[PDB]
């Protein structure tokens, strides 16, 4: 455990590339390198992280980072001042959590609008021509777009679009309370993308491997997709095109940004050999185009590597993208924002819920939620998770579970103690919500509510 690096890397992106650069430590450091690519490592690594078995090294886009930081899982990164001046000041902006530095970038990735020359040889413009573009090309399965409507970061740059945003940026720092899901714009790009699956333009389920299948094989005229994904459209011998995302009401179409992150664990026997690895192999230019030469980085952090290769049409059609969209934050909430527009995209596209009714939900599963306060921490010791019983007579549970509001405690606690969603009780926010709201008609009682 103390004699190696295991690092983690999500499955699209170019691992066995970090092989590479692996295998080339090994060489000169006598120190083996595994790469491995779970499922949901970004929703894993939080488990396992203080639960025993977690990995050396942990490969993300910045925007989970704040989450892992708050809850200590990460290792704080020391590259020095000389170091620092390699890469863009802006990146180095994406892993900052309260000042100081919690992961290392690698690239900056955006999704662009994927054309398909000979079939569509002058993209559209606008979105709404979308559905006149699917209707002029229909008679084989001659279908205009098909991306991934499971993941809630391929939807987005349409919620975004007129006015569809996840927490304000004001004064400098990311205020929790200013939700923008619920908002005349966001509720405007949902209708649309409920009116191409209402008009048979798109299936309510197309997976990522549904999207991509069905491209590389020829199906499909456009889709939506990051640089990660290049390599495989190469390999289809495709004419393919990158470029400008649709504009939806004349507005630019806005992607949420990501910057590729790479943070070291807390837990990690090999603090000291990790910086080696990834400042002394990865971010070198011979250790960058080892990835990229694999699944495609996008615009890198590396600026002695970024210049010589910003003639790339697809790197400048990727990086316009990403100039119309917005940086993501990195605070903790965005867990649950993600939770909230997951849910919130899906119950709409299934016709299970109306837009307004889905984003309703939205805004609220997004937003901060009370009594948190007298259901985390101490109090989570009532409930021993063998059994799975819990003790309502729990002095750690300061008498909540009898009073006047003593049965909705008792909602919120053993709904947030059950739960097993991601982030941790996310799903228990209606619960939570109408504990406090019961608290209010007896206040001399709750001073849970100072603060
Ligand atoms: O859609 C929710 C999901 O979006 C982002 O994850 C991206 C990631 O940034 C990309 O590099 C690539 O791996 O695709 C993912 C979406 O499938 C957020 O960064 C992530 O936190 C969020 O759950």
């Amino acid at each position: 455990e103390e004699g190696k690096l295991v690092i983690w890397i999500n499955g699209d992106k170019g691992y066995n590339g970090l092989a590479e650069v692996g295998k080339k430590f090994e060489k000169d450091t006598g120190i083996k390198v595994t790469v491995e690519h779970p499922d949901k490592l970004e929703e894993k690594f939080p488990q396992v992280a203080a639960t025993g078995d977690g990995p050396d090294i942990i490969f993300w886009a910045h925007d989970r980072f704040g989450g892992y930081a708050q809850s200590g899982l990460l290792a704080e990164i020391t590259p020095d001042k000389a170091f620092q001046d390699k890469l863009y000041p802006f990146t180095w902006d994406a892993v900052r959590y309260n000042g100081k530095l919690i992961a290392y970038p690698i690239a900056v990735e955006a999704l662009s609008l994927i054309y398909n020359k000979d079939l569509l040889p002058n993209p559209p413009k606008t979105w709404e021509e979308i559905p006149a573009l699917d209707k002029e090309l229909k008679a084989k399965g001659k279908s205009a777009l098909m991306f991934n409507l499971q993941e809630p970061y391929f939807t987005w740059p349409l919620i975004a679009a007129d006015g569809g945003y996840a927490f304000k940026y004001e004064n400098g720092k990311y205020d929790i309370k200013d939700v923008g899901v619920d908002n005349a714009g966001a509720k405007a790009g949902l209708t649309f993308l409920v009116d191409l699956i209402k008009n048979k333009h798109m299936n309510a389920d197309t997976d990522y491997s549904i999207a991509e299948a069905a491209f590389n094989k020829g199906e499909t005229a456009m889709t939506i997709n990051g640089p990660w994904a290049w390599s495989n459209i190469d390999t289809s011998k495709v004419n393919y095109g990158v470029t400008v995302l649709p504009t939806f009401k004349g507005q630019p179409s806005k992607p949420f940004v990501g910057v590729l992150s790479a943070g070291i664990n807390a837990a990690s026997p090999n603090k000291e050999l990790a910086k080696e690895f990834l400042e002394n192999y990865l971010l070198t230019d011979e250790g960058l185009e080892a990835v990229n030469k694999d699944k495609p980085l996008g615009a890198v952090a590396l600026k002695s590597y970024e210049e010589e290769l910003a003639k790339d049409p697809r790197i400048a059609a990727t990086m316009e993208n990403a100039q119309k969209g917005e940086i993501m934050p990195n605070i903790p909430q965005m867990s649950a924002f993600w939770y909230a527009v997951r849910t919130a995209v899906i119950n709409a596209a299934s016709g299970r819920q109306t837009v307004d009714e889905a984003l309703k939900d939205a805004q609220t599963n997004s937003s901060s939620v009370p009594g948190r306060g007298s259901i985390e921490g101490r109090p989570e010791f009532a409930y021993n998770p063998d059994t799975g019983e819990i003790n309502w007579d729990c002095p750690c549970l300061g008498g909540m579970a009898h009073g006047p509001c003593g049965e909705e405690f008792k909602s919120a606690f053993s709904c947030f103690v059950y739960s097993e969603a991601e982030p941790k009780g996310i799903d228990c926010v209606e619960k939570f919500q109408h504990m406090q709201d019961c608290f209010r008609k007896y206040p001399e009682h709750y001073a849970e509510q100072l603060k």
